[PDB]
DNA sequence: AATCCAGATTAATCTAATCTAATCC
DNA sequence: GGATTAGATTAGATTAATCTGGATT
DNA sequence: AATCCAGATTAATCTAATCTAATCC
DNA sequence: GGATTAGATTAGATTAATCTGGATT
């Protein structure tokens, strides 16, 4: 039950199915049927989310 | 391609930081340790200082 | 630039809230409103208690 | 009781890490890896680190 | 082997030890023994030294 | 003012030939102008593109 | 329509991992 | 100069507070 | 007294870092 | 408006011409 590592890899996957749903629209259920990670939980992703959001909203947007 | 936007908050903090130099002697490596924002370049600061330099002479 | 000193004076007053919280409910906040310490910050408080609970940890005086 | 010697060898072994990372970027768990060497703590290198940005700050 | 950076510290260490001297005596060689900061060469206060001397001729 | 320089195919056929006639030891900037014997020309418009002329290099040789 | 509510998400906050300054030897 | 300790920072986890879609009234 | 010569000094000139203007989306 | 490229500006580095103190002739 490790922590995840959000890589640069993972994180291009995330970005990839954030794009396809919209940074506005985008919720962690439909963001994980899209990255096909498994054992990347909702949680894990929604705090990944949070942390996405507060550094688009200071460079623009969102 | 993640474009900035200097909304009215991101501007402001420009604005300020800017002032505190000076605007015609300001440089982006200042402007940039001044707004201490994540993720913002040197060519962000100086594209958008090149610009309010414009609109500042306009008036 | 500014670090916090951990006084005897300061580490005894964080003590007291913790202890008054239950050092296992015990968070930055709570305890931070207990001190009632300006200048103190939730992340100041929140590295002093990571490093109370390593040495409790190791003594077991907590989860 | 064993203290690290930095040998001029691992020195440059360091700063070639450090100048692969940026110096003000860099940090212990990265140098660690580039280095590769076994024997070298995280301690080690951020005592070292902490040494060589007090001397290269002085000079900017 | 990095460029040197003159701070406001370093650059006043310097005219303390120009203004010591008394320029001239001035020369980067004793200039760089009265300011005692580690890894500073010989040709960094030369370079410096040669600025400060225009900069101090146009008042 | 004075005109910003552009580095026309001409102005910049003359500055390759200079620095190939004097090969990387002596292509500095005041050897390059006088070779080029351009009016009006000066040696921060050639330090300025000599510049960025070995970046490009660099970027060719790998 | 209007309300209830379990589940989802999101903001607020916490905390482990790691860093870096201060101090020690 | 190098080790150790004390406090700061960053990324990711957890908690608390909102929200909403679907069932119900 | 005068010369030699290393080890400097110093002006001239170069060059990397960083900048701003021009131009492109 | 914001990003990117080309040319400009500046501070620091390097080179080249000159100078000098202590030894020597």
């Amino acid at each position: 039950k490790p922590r995840v590592v959000w890589s640069v890899e993972l994180h291009q996957q995330f970005v990839a199915a954030v794009n396809q749903l919209g940074v506005e629209k985008a919720v962690p259920k439909k963001i994980l049927e899209l990255m096909n990670v498994p054992g990347l939980t909702r949680e894990n992703v929604a705090s990944h989310l949070q942390k996405y959001r507060i550094y688009l909203r200071r460079l623009g947007g969102v």
